[PDB]
């Protein structure tokens, strides 16, 4: 009850997701890819209203690879990653698994290579709401609480730095 209330309060602007495709399925796939389009836009202009604009994506021309930028705010600096991902063919029953490569062995919750590492939680939370969330939901849901663990850990440990600009 408290996790249904959790995910509603963060997801239920964001447009929901129909169609059962991954990459290999032609017609259905761009028809899956209109939906992941609309609803990461819509994401987007929320959290531009919100004062939260905190990432950019885009994809290859088949819409197999996404790639692009988050930035994360810890007392007023602003701080940028790139990241990226790759849709399983299994998609959209599989979540995808996000890269922030620049924080490969340095950041606590990661695997090797840059993968970051989820709490148990997102993969039971997709796997329950399939096929209606998307991309946009991973963002929200997935990369955002991850962000706000673990950049402050990294920030205060002095692991990474802000840049002048």
């Amino acid at each position: 009850s408290m996790a249904d209330e959790a995910t509603r309060r963060v997801v239920s602007e964001i447009p929901v997701l129909k169609t059962n495709a991954g990459p290999r399925d032609r017609e259905l796939w761009v028809q899956r890819l209109k939906e992941e389009y609309q609803s990461l836009i819509r994401y987007v202009e929320n959290n531009k209203n919100a004062d939260n604009d905190w990432f950019r994506l885009e994809s290859n021309k088949e819409g197999t690879r996404w790639f692009g930028k988050c930035w994360y705010i810890h007392d007023l600096l602003k701080y940028e990653f790139d990241i990226e991902f790759d849709i399983p063919i299994t998609y959209p029953t599989t979540a995808p698994e996000i890269a922030v490569p620049e924080l490969d062995g340095k950041a606590a919750k990661m695997y090797r290579g840059g993968k970051i590492c989820l709490t148990d939680h997102f993969k039971p939370l997709w796997a329950r709401n399939v096929p209606k969330f998307g991309l946009a939901h991973l963002m929200a849901l997935g990369l955002g609480p991850w962000l706000a663990v673990e950049i402050p850990d990294l920030i205060q440990k002095g692991v990474i730095h802000h840049k002048e600009k």
